[PDB]
């Protein structure tokens, strides 16, 4: 009679966190779950160095034959943390490695938002943040004067084989960055039929967010989006009555979408954006809204077969200075609900990709939801929301283990 | 007897604005001010076309020579502009061609208050964005697959003459963006003795905004800054009551500072940044004040001969919407104090650098300043902050005229 688990990866941590999960799981979980099907990994920045990545190696793997993951908040083995965990080296953050490793389109960035408690947008708001291209992957060099060239050779085509000049410039700075970086588009196609389908479903408006005006190469991700939305959207959005007849996509400048996310406190709407345009207006949201803990971090990726591989977290990290109160002997009042939805994500899309007792476990992911906001809204949240009188982190874990039935 | 006008570029736009300017010449300048040294420029939209952009250069050659320089906000002849106004060809904005002609340093984009009435932020906040670099001057393509290559070939130093690779990487994608850009850093010395003397005098407290831990080239930025700041500054700082001894100079990740915006209401603070992350975050800044109209728009670059070239511009448009219902007999109500602020900055610069009327000048400019403020504070300013009992654009100006003795 336990709901069966479809086949996910769960990604343990440390810290304040992984303490917080580790009791959501025995005691909300495992008692109404069978978890057989998941498998557990531990992602402790000591076990990343105890095994030099090899537990990584193993994320990824599982990720792409899984197809459903869901990530605690990391470590990231940082200088800082080599001496101070007592590691033998450093070790980078894996975001671009599982944004590699899964065919990464977007991170989708929400509002979250709690039944009975007012944020800072009134209804849901949805962001795409491009996962791939730009500057995080750019080639650079700190340089003097001297002369810069740039050349392409396509590889297909008319042109074939043929190099033709991108750019030649003379640096006349005796101190000077050099850059050059690219976006691949052609995932644009998938991400532009993501983005609409959410925001269908959810009913918002959808806005596309670059510099194009400006920095012209951004010209694409306008065009595809809008040719997807005309094509395959347009008349879906009218019909379902969330824009007028003849109501065309509206394309924002990042400058004014910064103006627009203050403004638009209503919320109830879409933006999708390039990988640093979205970083930065993301946290933007995050601050507007409450905190980042209160926006998501969902990546997306499309598995070679066709269908998407969906890794969710939340976007605050291990919460360092709470396990050291708890370390203390002191009272925390850890939030867990970024890391909640992140996991009824992760659940929700184990169950759908791999159609194992789909009703039961969206039956029981809702029915966690309804239980964490109605006590928020008794006054029996954390502390966070509820001030003083709030619960402690494990009277938390508590009361809602004893409302789920 | 009048004021002698230092001379001085104006550079004159159209609709709302150039109504609103064309009065406050006629009724506020030129009864105390003897305006022959003024060269005035037409920047319709239709002249840039009509003289084959001649304008444009005459504007930069004449802001060289005379160094001081108030523009009004302007149409840029954009597609859509063209079939508006009836333009034969389209034109890109004037600003690269401005700031890259007069050596751009910074654009510095203040908020904007007047004492006794409460905007978003309380206290002044300075920021300076730096004038140039960046993706505003790339070069790019787009292109579908094939391979990518940036060289570079430094002019001087030991290794005089010797091409590296800075980057190569292999394009997969049928449609991908390729972009070189450069940041040149050494005018960010300058910049940072600007920022900090500005920010000293104000007795507010500096922060570096970068991308630096990711996009790893921008160190310099930072570097260059920090250098300066304890150099030159952080002991005037702590002697200032600004900051504390011990305490050092902070850097602000550009994701983090879009929350430090909109969290930081009580203001008194400043942030220097890139172009772009300026671009971006000063627009959040005005949403947070007020509107564009509240934020400045002054570039200050420098000549050849060492004189600082200062332009001053509002941060809002023409109004277009405002003109047509004023073209209708319509009440409306256009705040000046933007463009007035820009004027006053202009013609202060003007006085200063060819010592001319100077004290008579300042005195005049302070006097505008002051009786502007002053009926806001009475409840005789524009409809924007003092409600429907506001006055209109010509009582206001009016209103102004009379107090100016």
């Amino acid at each position: 009679s336990k709901i069966t688990a479809a086949p996910m990866v769960y990604v343990r941590g440390e810290e304040m966190t992984a303490y917080v999960m580790d009791l959501i799981r025995s005691r909300w979980i495992e008692p109404r779950v069978d978890v057989g099907g998941w498998e557990t990994f531990d992602l402790r920045a000591k076990n990343r160095d105890d095994t030099e990545d090899r537990v990584l190696r193993d994320v990824i793997e599982a990720g792409k034959r899984i197809k459903a993951i869901f990530k605690e908040p990391t470590v990231t083995p940082t200088a800082d943390q080599v001496k101070r965990l007592g590691l033998r080296k450093s070790w980078g953050s894996p975001n671009g490695a599982m944004r590699r490793g899964w065919n990464g389109i977007t991170i989708s960035r929400d509002t979250i938002h709690i039944d009975g408690v007012e944020l800072g947008y009134k209804k849901p708001v949805l962001f795409e943040r491009h996962a791939v291209g730009g500057e995080y992957s750019a080639g650079y060099k700190n340089v003097g004067k001297g002369k810069l060239t740039t050349t392409f050779t396509p590889s297909e085509g008319p042109d074939a084989g043929k190099t033709v000049v991108v750019d030649e410039r003379e640096i006349v700075d005796e101190e000077a960055a050099v850059v050059t970086y690219h976006n691949p588009y052609d995932n644009v196609h998938d991400l532009a039929r993501f983005f609409f389908g959410r925001c269908l479903e959810a009913k918002v408006t959808p806005y596309v967010v670059t510099k194009k005006t400006v920095f012209k190469w951004q010209e694409p991700f306008w065009q595809i989006m809008r040719t997807v939305f005309d094509e395959e959207f347009k008349a879906q959005f009218v019909a379902a009555g969330v824009m007028k007849e003849g109501e065309e996509l509206v394309h924002l400048l990042s400058d004014a979408a910064t103006m627009k996310l203050v403004q638009w406190r209503q919320g109830g709407f879409g933006m999708a954006a390039h990988n640093y345009d979205g970083d930065v207006l993301t946290d933007e949201l995050a601050q507007v809204h409450k905190s980042p803990g209160f926006i998501t971090s969902n990546l997306v990726g499309v598995h070679e077969d066709g269908t998407l591989i969906k890794e969710f977290e939340a976007s605050h990290g291990t919460v360092a200075d709470m396990d050291e109160a708890r370390l203390r002997g002191e009272e925390t009042s850890l939030n867990p609900l970024g890391m909640v939805e992140g996991l009824i994500g992760a659940m929700n899309h184990a169950a759908d990709v791999h159609n194992i007792d789909r009703d039961r476990t969206h039956a029981f992911t809702t029915k966690m939801r309804t239980v964490i906001h109605q006590l928020f809204r008794e006054g029996k949240g954390t502390r966070d929301l509820c001030g003083p009188s709030g619960l402690t982190t494990e009277q938390f874990i508590d009361a809602v283990a004893e409302r789920l039935d």
